[PDB]
This record gives structure tokens, sequence and C-alpha cells, in this order.
């Protein structure tokens, strides 16, 4: 409260480690269906459904341009990515299981750097 405050947690380094994070998601090989954003002319249904598309090149554009006030504001984004598959996509697909392998991997990498 006012005049109040919790012990300062250094939150210095979130940038760099949240870009790392990043960087390893971008690099890890079930990637290809979240590099860019879904093509909304091209892809039936997915501008109606999916009311907030998120891909990896939004995240780093938002990343590298302060568009994340904290690191929370960063996980939202990466876990939209794998919601929104979750949403489209049966998970007996290629794309699917993607999705899921990639949304364990981001969650193991934030425990890990972060918890």
């Amino acid at each position: 409260s006012m005049s109040v405050k919790k012990p300062k947690r250094d939150d210095s380094k979130d940038l760099a480690l949240c870009s790392m994070i990043l960087t390893e998601m971008e690099t890890h090989e079930d990637a290809w269906p979240f590099l860019l954003p879904v093509n909304l002319k091209l892809v039936p249904g997915y501008k109606k459904v999916i009311k907030k598309p998120m891909d990896f090149s939004t995240i780093r554009e938002k990343l590298s341009s302060g568009q994340y006030p904290n690191l929370e504001t960063f996980a939202l984004d990466v876990r939209l990515v794998f919601d929104n598959c979750e949403t489209f996509n049966e998970d007996d697909s290629d794309i699917g299981r993607a999705g899921h392998n990639m949304r364990k991997y981001f969650e193991k990498k934030w425990t890990d750097t972060f918890k």
C-alpha cells in the first residue's frame, strides 16, 4: 500500500532473458506453424474465429520495440500463440502436436529461468 512495499525483485535482465527464450522457441524444429502470422486471406475461418492472432515474429517485434510492459505480458502473448493453435487445430494433426510440444518447451524454460 502507500509507502509499504515488498522487497524489489530484480527485473533488469528480464528483457534479455525473454529474448533468449524467444530465440530458443524460434529455432525449435516444431516452430514452423508459429513463425509468421497466419495468412487471414488464405485460411478460411481464421479471421472470424481467432479473435487475437499472435505469432513469434509479432512477439519478436513487440519485444524489440518496448511494447511489453513486463515479463508477464510477454508470457501472455506466447501462451496466446498456443491457445490459438489449440482452438483451430485438431490435437491429432501435425500443427496440433507442434503446439502442444512448443507450449511444453516454453513452460519449462519459463519456470527454469524465472521461478
